[PDB]
């Protein structure tokens, strides 16, 4: 082979591909194919240029020259593989002290395993894998190039930024697409975006393949309106083309990265179905001073590039007489007035180029002023120079590049990436072009909205499904995608726990109107204002005027002979029954307390019995004559009266008193006390024996005019105590009306029993 | 440097240590030290003869001359690293096929790293990491020697025959000593086999550290007799040293690897605290071929092995005289009488060296037989020759080696392990030897029980916790070693479930002697043969015995004037009520059943109700003559035995019978019928009251002297009724003998008011 010397003192090595690779027949014996434009010749001039520069400058390394030994590598791996053999000879001829290079992204990986053995490091220009970032197996490799991990971040962020929730997912079989995608999804997983469905697919199949791939892209309309690809410089094309005859375009949004950048043959003939698509490409402007230089170059005055004269006659496909490189193939001669202004295009990559070498540059600078204090040359200390330190020299370089740029490495030695971000948009009539609309650096997406929509209501909306709404829980099946959810209403029982589920409060709480807590609902209980009440009220006011002048009558006339006929104790009993009967009605309609409730079914048991004991026992009297002294009628009337009270302690202790809530319906509460069924049955089944021996007693002698007929009016009263107790049952036990009907009960009975056995008697005393 | 060459057709390359490593001084200018005897020239010239024999062998590969070429290692990378790359560079002067070697462990991995990046298979014979065993890195490594995971096997099989489960662990530190203990305790986990503690030590550390290792060993007597030792030569020697001045020899049992295997410098001047030590050694049985070669040799007639004169005047420390090589270092002259056989040593690795040879040969053969069939010689579709048909030609080789036995790699390019067993124990008054007692042959464990233990009963032991015993369970403490536990009864109450728990077993169930299944324990209840119940039945039989008598002489004297001044159908109400009581023994002592248990509450109430009944209506007429048919009398008393027949029923309907089972003890179960306190305290309440008027009216007339004193008769006997009911209480509900208590007490009060009453009667009728 062929090496490009440079002298000097330090010596460095690179590896370009000046000619095509060997085919597959010449992979065991070599001869490199055709040679190359852009990545052959360029790279070495602007290397040479470069070293005579940074010669030039007195404040960069002075008094020592560098030197540099240009090889092909031809993008295969044998050739670089033997060249780093030739290199590493000479370190054991100045040693190589490092390599720039190679291009390509796996040859990299096993001129690196060999390189490593013998402690050079090693800097590339143009390798982005993501397997050359673990420094435990590439321990002397750095590169000035963003990785693929930097193009799945401004991916994540330019999706975060415009609200898109619901994704597709596209990408080739290689490593390169492979890794990109993992990045891709790892990062958007923890940003709460979700894919669809991932895909995959080669860059060669066939049309049945793209066919399918639409049909299976096109089953998730309208959810997923936004593809995320990740595939080369010919998937797209695929794609549009399969696009084309299906009728499809003008509906997609293709999101794409830096293999469909800038390049207008993935569009050309298929414009119509690629507008509106977004992509990034990679910031690189360029360099000034390197056109200024390799114009002027002529074949005749360049010797120290060997393959400048094969480069001439390839290019200008002629043949230069007297030349110590003339070739017979070319019939055409060389014209003189021939120079390479003529469709001249600057190299994509140039930038890289020059600040490797500068970075290499600036570690060697910075070694030798941190080993060699006080001195300007090669100080005894630094003879030969080691590989171990300069390792160490190199990954803490910090400057400024020739765009005026930052230039550091960080722990891995990686580079920060910077990108741009491109629209292929319509411009008039049969018109189509890229337009700058933003860039990323680092962090900071400053991106023009303006430009990308001409109106705001046109951006493109991708969201599974809408939000809830005011008062709508989650709802999530099984199997399906964290961001496709349901949105459902509680019923009107249960409020909202979070966003996720519902509650149920307890008995007797009201959800609000905000449906954030449950509140109390206020009881709610009789009321004075309603007519039932006081209508009750009024007619023990009656009954109680009546009976006052009753008694009024009977203590002032005490002596008549009317009062003298019959028992004056036991009528006081009776009136004091009547009385008591009265006087419930107060203690039972006002609202429950503690001993209020004790009184009223007190009350209800002691009225019925005292004046009824007594009527009994003056009626057996009676019946007996047809143990005379009134004493002993009255010890038996106070020995029922105690029987009674008895039996109301005993019910009494089987149940004490206790105020309690009522709870018949959800929407409303009342407010009872502690009555239960038993505790009014007793004694209502205890006083009608009382009550079934006076009417037995009173049908038995009924047809006595003792005393101005009384016995008439006695069997005549019971009547009605008799069917008022009945009636008493039915309507008791029947309705929700309780209250009110055993208010009027006991006042009616009552009444009825004032009415029909005092009456007669004050009316005919009076007159 | 300098390179040994033979001519052939096939070049094999060889890298061999002939010199020591350069120090530390000039490792970056090489100069390697003093020749080495076994390492450098044996092995070189092995290869040599090697090949001249097999090309002196007409049945393997055929009119093919074999060449080889030899260089220097100095068992240092950089060395072999740079001929590699010489190798290499010729492989691009016919190319190198495969290379043997290095001998170093780690020196091979920087050669393979090297070697597979340009397809070159390689084969080693003296290195044994566990890291070369990986297929994905080290594609192109074989070897012929067994891994560092073979003796972790060894050991394993020699723990477990001998029935050891609490041992201890101590490993050097490096590569070698943690993957050797991390293999063996990976394999002794599997096995129920638990180490007390791992330690870890250098083996250069000062006295202190030794000394800390033996008291930190020291804390586990006597439950970890046997140490487990995979550390190098001379941690074994500090470990005796350390045992010498502590006093702790004649204790341990010292299990190592082949680190220590045969070596005298590990246990001379300390072979008293060494005695019993079981040691693991490789199988290498001597090559008789060599000797009759090595030793001819002549450095005059060897021109082949530039390395040769220096050898020999660095042997017999001379000068010799007219020869390429002098040296004026050594004053003394050769002499001619000089010869090898001088303290002959035969190198202690050279089986595999020539097996290596043997498998890169045989590959090539196969190799050769199946791509160029039917041909004698290199044919067209072999040159040149590929280095990846090789390796899988290589992979797949078997065959027999120089001592018989079998070579053949697994998937891995691995092999079989092969080990013997030594022993260092007393031979007689001051005398220590190794002595084999057993090989290992890659699964087959043959060891010779006999010579390694005098006695059986002097075997060592070494276990944590003694196992179980007859009805013990497991319990272990948290935090603690799973083969170290403890051995706990279950109570009385409950049987073993398994190994581990417990279980208690129903009431009414019992373990049984062998704690393995609760069975139930039987029945058991009254028995007729005790001497109550006969008693009882023969009180009964005499009291049915004296009703009958009473009822024939009644029956047969119904005429009587006495009978006529009674009432007969009282009387005979009284005898039937008599008669059901004496009948309620037989349904009570029964065993019980569905409808005795009824039939028993039913005679128990109903018998004391209907005699007492008439017997109290009779009294009650006879008070109130001082109604009067006996009509009436009778319906009265149906009257009141059919309320008491409804009690009875009511009682019934309360609580059906049914037959149930008593828990008094968890000894003993019993079988007692539904028996409630209520049923039986119900009808002892009802019948009081009957007894209680029929005694008030005795007394209130008993002096009356009608028929023939009967009052005074009927007074009398009241008294034994009331005295039996009142007795009948505390002792029924003061014991276990409820039956017994009252089938006494109906008998014994029937019996005293069927003789208290009747007997004057039927005497005075008598006479
Ligand atoms: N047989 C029978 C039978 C069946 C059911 C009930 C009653 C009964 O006791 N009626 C009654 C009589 C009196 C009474 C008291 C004092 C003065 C005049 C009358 N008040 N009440 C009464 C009791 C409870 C609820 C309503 C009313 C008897
Ligand atoms: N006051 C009072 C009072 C208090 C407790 C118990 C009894 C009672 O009923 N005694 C009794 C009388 C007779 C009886 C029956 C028929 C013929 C002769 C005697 N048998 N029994 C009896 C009942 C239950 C268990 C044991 C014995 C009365």
């Amino acid at each position: 082979r062929v090496v490009a010397h440079m002298p000097g003192d330090i010596i460095i090595g690179a590896l370009f591909s000046v000619h095509h690779q060997p085919t597959v027949d010449k992979v065991h014996e070599r001869k490199c194919g055709a040679v190359r434009e852009q990545y052959g010749i360029q790279r070495v001039e602007a290397m040479l240029h470069t070293l005579e520069r940074i010669n030039s400058d007195p404040t960069l390394l002075p008094n020592i020259t560098l030197g540099c030994e240009i090889r092909d590598s031809c993008w295969h791996s044998a050739v670089a593989l033997e060249q780093s053999i030739e290199f590493i000879r000479d370190s054991l001829k100045k040693p190589i002290v490092g390599v720039i290079g190679p291009g390509s992204s796996s040859v990299a990986i096993q001129v690196q395993n060999l390189l490593q053995l013998f402690n050079i490091p090693q800097i590339a220009y143009s390798a982005t894998s993501m397997d050359l970032s673990d420094k435990t197996l590439f321990k002397y490799f750095m590169r000035v190039v963003p990785s693929d991990a930097q193009q799945a971040r401004a991916m994540v962020d330019i999706v975060k930024r415009y609200n898109w929730t619901y994704v597709s997912a596209v990408h080739t079989e290689g490593n390169y697409g492979e890794s990109g995608m993992e990045a891709f999804k790892d990062m958007s997983a923890k940003e709460g975006i979700c894919i669809a469905h991932s895909y995959k697919i080669y860059s060669n199949a066939g049309e049945q393949s793209f066919d399918k791939l639409l049909k299976k892209l096109t089953s998730h309309l309208p959810k997923a309106r936004v593809v995320a690809c990740f595939c080369e410089g010919m998937t797209v094309r695929g794609l549009l083309m399969a696009m084309r005859r299906l009728g499809l375009a003008g509906e997609f949004l293709l999101l794409g990265s830096d293999g469909w950048a800038d390049r207008y043959d993935v569009t050309d003939g298929y414009q119509r179905e690629a507008v509106g698509g977004i992509t990034i490409k990679l910031q690189s402007p360029d360099v000034k001073w390197f056109d200024d230089y390799y114009l002027k170059l002529r074949p005749e005055t360049n010797h120290r590039n060997p393959w400048f004269q094969e480069f001439w006659q390839h290019r200008f496909q002629c043949r230069l007489e007297g030349f110590p490189q003339e070739n017979s193939k070319y019939n055409k001669t060389c014209n003189s007035s021939l120079t390479l202004k003529t469709h001249h295009v600057q190299d994509s990559k140039m930038g890289f180029v020059i600040n490797a070498i500068y970075s290499m540059a600036y570690g060697l600078h910075n070694m030798q002023m941190s080993l060699c204090p006080g001195y300007a040359g090669l100080c005894d200390a630094m003879k030969p120079i080691d590989g171990r330190k300069l390792l160490e020299s190199l990954m803490k370089t910090n400057f400024t590049g020739v765009s005026g740029d930052t230039i550091l490495f960080d722990e891995n030695g990686d580079s920060p990436g910077r990108y741009e971000i491109m629209n292929f948009k319509e411009m008039g009539k049969d018109y189509f072009d890229y337009i700058n609309v933003g860039s990323w650096d680092n962090g900071e997406l400053k991106m023009d909205d303006d430009e990308v929509w001409s109106k705001k209501s046109n951006i493109i909306r991708s969201v599974c499904s809408e939000p809830c709404e005011k008062g709508q829980i989650k709802v999530i099946r099984k199997g399906e995608v964290s961001c496709c959810w349901t949105c459902t209403p509680c019923k009107e029982n249960e409020y909202v726990f979070d966003e996720y589920t519902c509650k149920a409060c307890q008995l007797g709480s009201w959800p609000t109107d905000d449906l954030t807590g449950c509140d109390l609902i206020p009881v709610q209980y009789l009321r004075w204002g309603d007519p039932e009440p006081i209508a009750a009220v009024v007619f023990a006011c009656l009954g109680l005027l009546a009976t006052l002048f009753v008694t009024v009558v009977f203590i002032i006339y005490r002596d008549t002979p009317v009062v003298k006929s019959s028992s004056r104790e036991l009528c006081y009993i009776i009136l004091a029954g009547i009385c008591l009967g009265y006087l419930c009605t107060f203690c039972l309609i006002a609202k429950p307390k503690q001993i209020y409730c004790y009184l009223q079914r007190i009350g209800i048991g002691l009225s019925p019995a005292m004046s009824y004991s007594a009527l009994v026992t003056k009626t057996n009297r009676i019946a007996r004559i047809l143990f005379m002294s009134a004493c002993a009628q009255l010890v038996i009337a106070f020995i029922l009266i105690c029987i009674q009270l008895g039996i109301i302690v005993a019910l009494f202790i089987m149940e004490p008193p206790d105020i309690m809530h009522d709870y018949p319906s959800i929407r409303e509460v009342y407010l009872i006390c502690n009555t239960t069924n038993l505790g009014v049955v007793t004694p209502l089944g205890y006083n009608g024996l009382l009550i079934l021996s006076c009417t037995f007693y009173a049908f038995k002698t009924r047809n006595v005019p003792a005393n101005f007929n009384e016995a008439k009016y006695i069997a005549f009263t019971m009547y009605t105590t008799c069917i008022i107790w009945l009636a008493f049952v039915p309507i008791y036990f029947g309705s929700n009306y309780k209250i009110i009907t055993m208010c009027f009960s006991v006042s009616l009975s009552a009444t009825v029993a004032l009415g029909c056995m005092f009456v007669p008697k004050v009316y005919i005393i009076l007159a």
